[PDB]
Protein backbone atom coordinates (compact mmCIF):
# COMPACT_ATOMS: atom_id res chain seq x y z
CA UNK A 1 0.00 0.00 0.00
CA UNK A 2 1.29 3.50 -0.76
CA UNK A 3 0.12 5.80 1.98
CA UNK A 4 -0.49 9.47 1.57
CA UNK A 5 1.65 11.64 3.88
CA UNK A 6 -1.27 12.73 6.04
CA UNK A 7 -2.91 9.30 5.96
CA UNK A 8 0.31 7.78 7.26
CA UNK A 9 0.65 10.44 9.94
CA UNK A 10 -2.87 9.61 11.18
CA UNK A 11 -2.30 5.83 11.18
CA UNK A 12 1.03 6.25 12.93
CA UNK A 13 -0.63 8.35 15.60
CA UNK A 14 -3.41 5.88 15.96
CA UNK A 15 -0.70 3.26 16.50
CA UNK A 16 0.82 5.47 19.22
CA UNK A 17 4.03 6.61 17.61
CA UNK A 18 3.48 10.31 18.12
CA UNK A 19 6.07 11.31 20.68
CA UNK A 20 6.91 7.63 21.29
CA UNK A 21 10.35 7.50 23.01
CA UNK A 22 10.27 11.33 22.64
CA UNK A 23 10.02 11.34 18.82
CA UNK A 24 7.33 13.58 17.48
CA UNK A 25 5.15 12.36 14.66
CA UNK A 26 7.06 14.32 12.00
CA UNK A 27 10.20 12.35 12.74
CA UNK A 28 8.32 9.12 11.96
CA UNK A 29 6.71 10.38 8.79
CA UNK A 30 10.07 11.81 7.64
CA UNK A 31 11.76 8.55 8.28
CA UNK A 32 9.14 6.63 6.35
CA UNK A 33 9.36 9.09 3.51
CA UNK A 34 13.04 8.48 2.95
CA UNK A 35 13.10 4.78 3.87
CA UNK A 36 10.21 3.66 1.69
CA UNK A 37 8.43 6.58 0.04
CA UNK A 38 5.45 5.59 2.14
CA UNK A 39 5.20 2.22 0.37
CA UNK A 40 4.44 -0.73 2.71
CA UNK A 41 5.81 -3.18 0.08
CA UNK A 42 9.28 -1.61 -0.25
CA UNK A 43 12.17 -4.04 0.11
CA UNK A 44 15.92 -3.45 -0.33
CA UNK A 45 18.84 -5.94 -0.11
CA UNK A 46 21.79 -4.83 2.01
CA UNK A 47 25.42 -5.69 1.24
CA UNK A 48 25.61 -8.23 4.08
CA UNK A 49 22.78 -10.18 2.49
CA UNK A 50 20.11 -9.13 5.00
CA UNK A 51 16.99 -7.41 3.65
CA UNK A 52 15.03 -4.29 4.71
CA UNK A 53 11.24 -4.46 4.70
CA UNK A 54 8.28 -2.16 4.77
CA UNK A 55 7.54 1.48 5.42
CA UNK A 56 10.45 1.81 7.89
CA UNK A 57 12.81 -0.65 6.13
CA UNK A 58 13.34 -2.93 9.12
CA UNK A 59 16.22 -5.29 8.68
CA UNK A 60 16.17 -9.08 8.83
CA UNK A 61 19.71 -9.03 10.35
CA UNK A 62 18.13 -8.42 13.80
CA UNK A 63 14.34 -7.86 13.76
CA UNK A 64 12.36 -10.25 11.56
CA UNK A 65 12.69 -13.70 10.04
CA UNK A 66 12.86 -14.15 6.31
CA UNK A 67 14.61 -17.56 6.30
CA UNK A 68 17.57 -16.31 4.26
CA UNK A 69 19.66 -14.17 6.57
CA UNK A 70 22.26 -16.50 8.16
CA UNK A 71 23.07 -15.88 11.78
CA UNK A 72 20.29 -13.37 12.11
CA UNK A 73 17.99 -13.07 15.14
CA UNK A 74 14.22 -12.22 14.87
CA UNK A 75 13.80 -9.84 17.80
CA UNK A 76 10.27 -8.64 16.86
CA UNK A 77 9.26 -12.25 16.50
CA UNK A 78 7.58 -11.84 13.15
CA UNK A 79 8.03 -12.97 9.56
CA UNK A 80 9.57 -10.14 7.54
CA UNK A 81 6.59 -10.41 5.19
CA UNK A 82 4.39 -9.04 7.99
CA UNK A 83 6.23 -5.74 7.54
CA UNK A 84 4.86 -5.45 4.04
CA UNK A 85 1.17 -5.49 4.95
CA UNK A 86 -1.28 -2.67 4.21
CA UNK A 87 -1.87 -2.88 8.01
CA UNK A 88 1.03 -1.14 9.74
CA UNK A 89 0.71 -2.87 13.07
CA UNK A 90 3.77 -5.18 12.72
CA UNK A 91 5.94 -2.32 11.40
CA UNK A 92 4.88 0.01 14.16
CA UNK A 93 5.20 -2.50 16.94
CA UNK A 94 8.65 -3.56 15.73
CA UNK A 95 9.79 0.03 15.32
CA UNK A 96 8.81 0.75 18.93
CA UNK A 97 11.16 -2.10 19.91
CA UNK A 98 13.95 -0.76 17.68
CA UNK A 99 13.74 2.81 18.78
CA UNK A 100 13.79 1.65 22.41
CA UNK A 101 16.99 -0.34 21.91
CA UNK A 102 19.50 2.34 22.96
CA UNK A 103 20.17 4.62 19.98
CA UNK A 104 16.76 6.01 19.43
CA UNK A 105 15.91 6.85 15.84
CA UNK A 106 19.60 6.84 14.85
CA UNK A 107 18.90 3.16 14.19
CA UNK A 108 17.50 4.43 10.88
CA UNK A 109 20.44 5.89 8.98
CA UNK A 110 18.08 7.66 6.58
CA UNK A 111 16.52 9.39 9.61
CA UNK A 112 19.90 10.48 10.91
CA UNK A 113 21.08 11.69 7.55
CA UNK A 114 17.91 13.36 6.21
CA UNK A 115 15.49 14.06 9.09
CA UNK A 116 17.48 14.52 12.29
CA UNK A 117 17.75 18.20 13.27
CA UNK A 118 15.53 19.35 10.41
CA UNK A 119 12.10 20.96 10.67
CA UNK A 120 10.34 17.63 10.72
CA UNK A 121 7.04 19.13 11.80
CA UNK A 122 6.69 20.18 8.16
CA UNK A 123 5.95 16.52 7.44
CA UNK A 124 2.64 16.69 9.35
CA UNK A 125 1.90 20.25 8.31
CA UNK A 126 -1.69 20.60 7.22
CA UNK A 127 -2.83 17.22 8.43
CA UNK A 128 -6.03 16.59 10.32
CA UNK A 129 -4.54 14.29 12.96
Amino acid sequence: KVFGRCELAAAMKRHGLDNYRGYSLGNWVCAAKFESNFNTQATNRNTDGSTDYGILQINSRWWCNDGRTPGSRNLCNIPCSALLSSDITASVNCAKKIVSDGNGMNAWVAWRNRCKGTDVQAWIRGCRL
